[PDB]
């Protein structure tokens, strides 16, 4: 038992992937420092990290792969994607994140919210199941964004599946876009790069896109490299951002440069077949990306929001290979700010990557564009400032 606005029970809830869980960590940490009790619901795999942050971890949802198996069965009556055209497979995402996962998360959070009786729920934008659970339980909720607003087909499809799931759960949602379930919205995307319409949205609040501070060690070789030549960082994320074929094409393109290349392949990408690489290319399974970026001269990636905002925050030029989800939205934002460039899925090769990487390194305008947003980001309200709003949200 606590008094109003002090030592609150705040329930953070996000999808079970790094790209969706990490963005909320800074605010959760700030909430704990403010004296609130943080319970964090997400993939069980994050349990260790959450506990170390002082949070009480809760396991929800399922691995993305398992989600696509479910959708695969629901939609195509099969256990394999084999024989299915990329157009048929592109019908699955809305089922996975609009129905299958939300259903699971809703089922698991209902009893959780029941016992925890949280004063406030911080719902990750794409974690609709958590939004529905809190809605039914009548808990004051705020929507925590992970990137740029995306008013595209993919998002609308996912939202309609969410609507269908809502109906079946006895929850009648308002007509029109989900729009964070009409709750206050925490926007971590650089306002200048944010969709104009969305930036005007009422009850919207800025929050600096702080990169998760992991206490891991940087690769030791950084301490003895030729710091007179560029350091290039290559990564395709942690969830379906790109393929190993694309990673191979990027390595061949970057390896030729007079530069050091650090590659982080992540937990999902199988690189057992990647093969041989020149000595200036180092392959890592995982790196403390937040601590790394300040040392980097160029970030080459899949276009994930976390790495996009990360590069922007560090004032580093970025080359992206947009293909999945909001990767295209982020590519537009980067182009708008002249903070980097991109190559389309049919234009990925050693040559195209090499040429683009050289341009982003040689021409100052790209770094200049990145430094501009880095300043804007630094001027945004920090987690400790925004956290002072939580009591008002709960009340
Ligand atoms: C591959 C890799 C990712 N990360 C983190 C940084 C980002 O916050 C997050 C990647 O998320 P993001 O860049 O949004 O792409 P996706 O959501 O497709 O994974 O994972 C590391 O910290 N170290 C690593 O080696």
């Amino acid at each position: 038992g606590h008094i109003e606005g002090r030592h609150m029970r705040v329930l953070f809830a996000s999808l079970g992937t790094h790209g969706h869980t990490y963005p909320l960590l800074p605010l959760a940490t700030a909430a704990r420092a403010a004296g609130h009790e943080v319970t964090f619901a997400t993939g069980e795999g994050f349990a260790g990290t959450l506990r170390k942050l002082g949070f009480e971890p809760v396991a929800t949802g399922m691995p993305v792969f398992d989600g696509f198996l479910a959708a695969l069965r629901i939609r195509f009556d099969t256990d394999s994607p084999e024989g299915l055209t990329p157009e048929q497979l592109s019908e699955l995402p809305q089922i996975v994140f609009g129905r299958v996962i939300p259903q699971r998360v809703f089922d698991e959070l209902q009893p959780v919210i029941e016992r925890l009786r949280p004063d406030l729920v911080v719902q990750e934008i794409s974690n609709y199941g958590a939004g529905l659970a809190a809605l039914k339980a009548g808990i004051p909720t705020i929507c925590h964004g992970v990137g740029r607003d995306t008013p595209d087909d993919l998002t609308r499809s996912i939202e309609e599946e969410v609507r269908g799931l809502a109906q079946r759960l006895g929850l009648d949602l308002p007509p029109g876009r989900i729009d964070g379930f009409g709750n206050p919205f925490i926007d971590i995307f650089p306002p200048s790069l944010q969709e104009p319409e969305f930036r005007a949205r009422p009850r919207r609040h800025e929050l600096r896109p702080v990169p998760f501070a992991e206490q891991g060690d940087l690769p030791a070789w950084l301490s003895s490299r030729d710091t007179a030549r560029p350091l290039v960082y290559l990564t395709l994320g942690t969830s379906s951002g790109g393929t190993v074929e694309v990673l191979r094409a990027a390595i061949d393109g970057l390896a030729g440069l007079d530069a050091d290349v650090l590659v982080a392949s992540g937990p999902s990408l199988d690189v057992s077949g990647l093969g041989e690489v020149p000595a200036n290319v180092r392959l890592e399974s995982w790196v403390p990306q937040a601590a790394l970026l300040p040392h980097v001269d160029l970030v080459v990636h899949h276009g994930g929001s976390g790495t996009t905002l990360g590069a922007l925050g560090a004032g580093v030029p970025q080359l992206s290979f947009p293909w999945a989800g909001d990767s295209f939205a982020n590519a537009q934002a980067v182009a708008q700010a002249g903070a980097g460039d991109h190559l389309l899925p049919d234009n990925i090769s050693p040559d195209s990557v090499s040429g683009a990487a050289k341009r982003l390194l040689a021409e100052e305008s790209y770094r200049a564009g990145a430094r501009a947003v880095a300043a804007e980001i630094a001027a945004m309200p920090g987690p400790d400032e925004v956290v002072r709003l939580l009591p008002g949200f709960a009340s």
